[PDB]
């Protein structure tokens, strides 16, 4: 059975492989039917054992969180070797090997995706995609998260912004699909995020259920028209999100109580009557994290659990407490939460993945060791360098004769950070080393935190004698469980005499910055704040580079 699902896009399946899915799901019981529903997260840390996503049930897939590449690989071979059926391996690699809070420990920042998007060069997005699946493939990652075709409608929105590939559907649909070119070349599943859309609301799922509030024909011809655009591109798996569409939802069901309103992830409207019914996705469908918040406030967990997967959910991403959800899973199966016949179809639809894969007849559980040489490779980095100097957005320019820096036009230069990071000793290692790469163009460059300011005993006089030049380091990065990404001061170190010292703001990370700091008359956005980015600014300030990025995105935010 399920030919019609396991032999067309995206799984594209032979007899042989079919016979192998269905042979397989007869032989497994109903806990180990459940157990495939459930990817378990997987942390590096001392105490903490990869085998403990089997202490419980035997799960269908694991994600690991940033941890070593090396430690990554031997993971792989542990787990794969003691699971009987072969697991599905994901990674966020959202930035390349590393960067965004996802991927590995010590693999390749390449760039945001928004960093990727101001290139207007959808050849970026296959590299960066490139570099997430070769970089994962070589440890053993056979699925990414990837990419988000969110839309950065709402620059107020925390979770959304770099990374997104802007706010232009048609620009998102190509970066997207151009992502998706690159993971398919090494093997890589894809996953379209975060359905039914991040980027109209203004707060985070992380925190509650959010809400995409567009009218019904609204969302139809902006996300419904880029979720169909990557269906038929073949995306292979879809994440339903901890965000409503109440519109959308009344669409189908008209006489839908609000009460009744679900999110994606337990959504029947979103999930079945959307994607399955109107778009034919024919490709897996996973929840987003059920332990955030967004999730656990719409239901009762123990209803919610089989009800996800009975409204069109084919695998639940992470448990709480992994006694209780799983039990919660029996339950709701002998109580008729969750189908018999609907587990059958979840589970058939994660086999045919791993069938897809190839998993079942690897011989080997990694790649050769050789594969990991591909890991910070010279290609890798170079693509981040080409990224970053085809990235960085001059927005304002309204200082006449500040660009290009130079010692001689201003010698001392007061470097001020701004982030919302706390690395220790204070000083984001990015911003170090472009400190040091002013210095050695010849500037004299001293922390706020190090040189007097305006006050009782020292005046703007003063400080316009021993200061020609404010620069600003902004990187107010994207977390989990953020209300805010707004720049924050840590207020005297704000840019409050840009009319008395020649004021410069750069931005490695959040593009809307102007909306905290519109004083400022010379404002540029790298998007992403890693080496090959402070490196780059560096050559452009000093003229030796010129500004090429496009704001993929309205920095002015409505004034
Ligand atoms: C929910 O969690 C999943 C797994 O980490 C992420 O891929 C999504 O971006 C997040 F919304």
């Amino acid at each position: 059975m399920y030919e019609s699902i396991l032999s067309i896009k995206p799984y594209n399946l032979s007899k042989e492989q079919i016979t192998w899915v269905n042979q397989t799901l007869v032989s497994l019981s109903d806990d180990e039917k459940l157990g495939q529903l459930i990817c378990e997260i997987i942390w590096d840390k001392p105490g903490c054992d990869p085998l403990d996503v089997m202490k419980h049930f035997l799960p269908g897939a694991v994600m690991y969180r940033p941890f070593k590449a090396k430690r990554m690989r031997e993971f792989t071979q542990r787990l794969q070797k003691a699971s009987k059926i072969p697991l599905l391996i994901a990674c966020n690699l959202e930035r390349g090997g590393s960067g965004g809070n996802g991927g590995m420990e010590d693999g390749t920042y390449v760039a945001s995706p928004m960093g990727v998007a101001a290139t207007d060069d959808e050849s970026s997005a296959e590299h960066l995609g490139e570099v997430c699946a070769s970089e994962g493939s070589a440890v053993g990652v056979n699925w990414t998260y990837e990419p988000i075709i969110d839309i950065d409608m709402n620059p107020e929105n925390p979770i959304t912004n770099v990374r997104t590939y802007g706010s232009d559907p048609e620009r998102i649909i190509r970066m997207a699909k151009a992502y998706c070119r690159g993971c398919r070349k090494w093997g890589v599943l894809t996953t379209i995020k975060h359905f039914p859309g991040d980027g109209v609301d203004y707060r985070d799922q992380h925190l509650m259920s959010s809400v995409n509030n567009l009218s019904a024909d609204e969302w139809m011809d902006t996300y419904g028209r880029i979720y169909q655009a990557l269906i038929e591109d073949g995306a292979e798996t879809l994440m339903s999100a901890h965000i409503r569409q109440p519109n959308v939802t009344r669409m189908v069901n008209p006489l839908i109580k609000d009460e009744e309103i679900m999110p994606g992830s337990l959504s029947k409207e979103l999930m079945q009557g959307i994607l399955r019914g109107r778009f034919h996705f024919n490709g897996l469908i996973c929840t987003d994290a059920t332990q955030m918040v967004g999730y656990t406030c719409s239901m009762p967990r123990h209803e919610a659990l089989p009800t996800s997967i009975q409204n069109g959910a084919d695998m639940l991403t992470f448990t709480l407490n992994p006694t209780e959800d799983f039990k919660a899973l029996q339950e709701g199966l002998s109580c008729g939460l969750l189908t018999h016949e609907r587990l059958d179809e979840a589970v058939a639809r994660i086999l045919g993945m791993k069938a897809k894969l190839r998993l079942p007849e690897r011989k080997d559980v990694v790649p050769p060791l050789h594969a990991m040489e591909r890991i910070q490779s010279k290609k890798h980095k170079k693509w981040a360098l080409e990224i970053a100097d085809e990235s960085i957005t001059l927005v304002k320019d309204k200082q006449k004769g500040l660009l290009p820096l130079s010692p001689q036009k201003t010698k001392r230069i007061i470097l001020v950070q701004a982030t919302n990071e706390k690395p220790e000793g204070g000083y984001l290692s990015e911003a170090r080393l472009f400190k040091g790469l002013l210095e050695k163009e010849g500037f004299i460059v001293h922390w706020f935190e190090e040189v007097p300011r305006p006050g009782t005993g020292y005046s703007i006089e003063d400080l316009k004698r021993d200061t020609d030049l404010f620069i600003y380091y902004a990187n107010f990065k994207v977390s989990s469980n953020q209300t805010t990404i707004r720049l924050v001061w840590s207020g005297d170190s704000s840019p409050k005499f840009v009319c008395d010292v020649p004021t410069l703001f750069l931005s490695f990370s959040n593009p809307y910055h102007l909306v905290d700091v519109p004083m400022v008359k010379t404002y540029i956005n790298a998007y992403t704040s890693n080496e090959a980015t402070v490196r780059m600014m560096i050559e452009k300030l000093m003229g030796r580079s010129s500004f090429k990025g496009k704001s993929p995105v309205d920095p002015f935010a409505g004034l």
